[PDB]
């Protein structure tokens, strides 16, 4: 419902000594689901605060449609006038207001009568299925209910933009898929532009259609989540978007050599960084009969972990301390020599 133009936006702290954002440029389209991933919670939150109007660019400009809302150290349109709904891990519910009172709060000075406020709060509460707990204080609500009250609070003034900063991090892991699905449903129903920032790529894959990755205050890649996943511009982006094994080796005519492993790829430099995701690795004790996998050499099991009902098997090549982990239905015990296969088209390689 609103287009966001981020034009050469920079943000410094400590009188210039810290550069949290460095010349960020993004054009977010009306109704787009956009995500930001990156190593710095603070930097991502800084970006989010600038979009919300809780902070301003040190240099550069920010537009909502064609309206200049902030520019070069000046706040031009404050948050309450930007048609934004915020679901921020750091913006909690007021503990001594009931759910109703929490949801009604943003309407206090919106020139609405008592009945108008009640009708609006009840309407939103019904849609988010918390109408029946409106009289409860937050402490007496379940985690999912608190999430829903926070979302109702964000939606009560009918925003054009929904901003989410670590929105599911208060919830038990088991409840997050439901919460992500609810946010997806809300966005579809309202058609709001949506911006989500998170440390967790699962939030990005679930909700965002286009994602930018922030490293050291710089937007280093922008694209569909699957494109960042399969075609990352760097090993750092590769790891931000999902699990990956990072190995360093020597470039040779026969491939990149890492001890007893050799990957059939090359780069122009003397050494290379190999990226291979755990799903793109398979181990065996003898050759397999499957031409969709290629042999890269021998390895030895170093250690096994157990997670999600699967065995996390870590190997190293012979004559190397570099590690590769993968997940399996069955264990291969520590010290065992194995053959290492990978998906050829999934090997990522970068110059060192």
């Amino acid at each position: 419902m609103v287009r966001i133009i981020v034009k050469n936006v920079s943000k410094v702290f400590k009188k210039g000594k810290v550069v949290a954002l460095d010349n960020v440029n993004i054009n977010i389209e009306n109704g787009e689901r956009f995500g930001i991933l990156g190593p710095s919670g603070a930097g991502k939150t800084t970006f989010m605060r600038i979009i919300a109007g809780l902070d301003v660019p040190s240099t550069g400009e920010l537009y909502f449609d064609d309206r200049l809302v902030a520019s070069n150290g000046k706040l031009i349109v404050p948050p309450e006038d930007r048609k934004i709904g915020m679901v921020f891990q750091t913006w909690a519910l007021y503990p001594n207001l009931t759910a109703f009172e929490n949801i009604a709060f943003p309407l206090t000075n919106m020139k609405m009568s008592k009945e108008e406020i009640r009708k609006r709060v009840e309407e939103v509460a019904k849609i988010l299925d918390i109408h029946h707990v409106l009289n409860h204080f937050p402490r007496e609500l379940s985690g999912a209910q608190q999430q829903r009250v926070a979302l109702a609070r964000a939606l009560v003034k009918d925003p054009s933009l929904l901003l989410l900063d670590e929105p599911f991090s208060n919830l038990d892991a088991r409840m997050r898929d439901s919460a992500r699905a609810l946010v997806k449903e809300v966005q579809s129903r309202l058609g709001v532009t949506l911006l989500v920032v998170s440390h967790d790529p699962a939030d990005i894959f679930a909700i965002a259609d286009r994602v930018g990755v922030l490293v050291k205050g710089k937007l280093v890649q922008v694209g569909k989540p699957e494109d960042l996943y399969d075609n990352p511009v760097s090993i750092q982006v590769a790891s931000l978007i999902g699990e990956i094994n990072e190995l360093e080796g020597k470039v040779t005519n026969e491939g990149v050599v890492i001890g007893s492993l050799r990957f059939p790829v090359s780069v122009s430099s003397d050494r290379a960084i190999i990226g291979i995701r755990p799903e793109d690795v398979k181990l065996s004790k003898d050759v397999i009969k499957d031409d969709s996998w290629i042999l890269v050499g021998k390895g030895k099991v170093k250690v096994i972990g157990y997670q999600g009902g699967l065995f996390r098997i870590t190997i190293t090549p012979l004559d190397s301390e570099e590690e590769i982990f993968t997940y399996s239905d069955h264990p291969i015990h520590s010290g065992e020599e194995v053959l290492v296969y990978v998906r050829k088209d999934k090997i990522k390689v970068f110059e060192k």
